[PDB]
């Protein structure tokens, strides 16, 4: 019962209404991002206290990883040995999501590599796509674990799809918020 | 270098710290839910204005669905005919998420069924699991579209996994926020 002029006029009116819904969608997403930023700051003193407490627990992080259903699948026998030198893991999330997040792994002096810290960083590149970069591992002579599944440590050098990279997100979103559940094993 | 007593004491201290992170996680999730509730109220006048404008556009909703990559796969030839009688679609989201959401479909008098409105409701049941329920369709004699893929209209009676029910979530989260993109087809 509407004329074709009335219909086109309604279509334009709907488009204007959609632009207004778009605006609210964006404002909502913005408020939500700020909430996450507020609470990332509120949790940080607690993660820092937890890091000091984990320093009291020998082999905390390798125990956590060996008991994790996804991470354990990536660890070979010699990788597990090397991870006994892992003293500290830190996850840092940047406010600007183009800056992404970083995972740092702190290692005591060990026979495999010279680095005191190994890190993998996740960010958006100039075209808006997920990318990653890492510390170059300075393996010691005859102890390159990357030279039979592939070593865990090839993760540091794997960048051909950060859009994916499940392991980074597992550490950021699962293990980092609560590693204690995986460290602890029921007694009998 | 820590005693086993010091280690157990640290483990308990970590558990306490985790409870404190847990609390912040929950407060963050709560603030985020309230933001979504605020903006659901702010968008509602715009969805209501849009409903009045869509009333001016013949066969708006069937056109939207036939041009939707997932919904079109569910529509048979006779379903499409029946959906030309669909005048109005409404999505209602309740604040308490145990109450879930509802989708209402308004139909002009048609040869297939007597109902003026067909609805599917999604909620959590007492055990916390997704469930759904619907209007009983009062098909007219010899015109039961459920009596060769199955009719679209069997969706109203399909409840054996609301945990899934992709179609409900596609309507709520994709089509409902912006159906105009699917209604509109470029000219040449
Ligand atoms: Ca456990
Ligand atoms: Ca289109
Ligand atoms: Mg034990
Ligand atoms: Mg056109």
């Amino acid at each position: 019962g509407t004329s074709e002029k009335e219909q086109q006029e309604a279509i334009e009116h709907i488009d204007e209404v959609q632009n207004e819904i778009d605006r609210l969608n964006e404002q909502a997403s913005e408020e939500i991002l700020k909430v996450e930023q507020k609470y990332n700051k509120l949790r940080q003193p607690f993660f820092q206290k937890r890091s000091e407490l984990i320093a009291k627990i020998p082999n905390f992080w390798v125990t956590t990883f060996v008991n994790h259903p996804q991470v354990s699948a990536l660890l070979g026998e010699e990788d597990e040995e090397a991870l006994h030198y892992l003293t500290r893991v830190e996850v840092t999330e940047f406010e600007d999501i183009k800056s992404g997040y970083r995972i740092d792994f702190y290692f005591d002096e060990n026979p495999y590599f010279e680095n005191k810290v190994l890190s993998k960083e996740f960010h958006l590149n100039e075209s808006g796509d997920p990318s990653s970069k890492s510390t170059e591992i300075k393996w010691k002579s005859g102890k390159d674990l990357t030279k039979e599944p592939e070593s865990f440590f090839t993760w540091f050098t794997d960048h051909s799809d950060a859009g994916a990279d499940e392991l980074g997100e597992v550490i950021k979103d699962d293990i980092w918020p609560n590693p204690l559940q995986y460290y602890l094993v029921p007694d009998m």
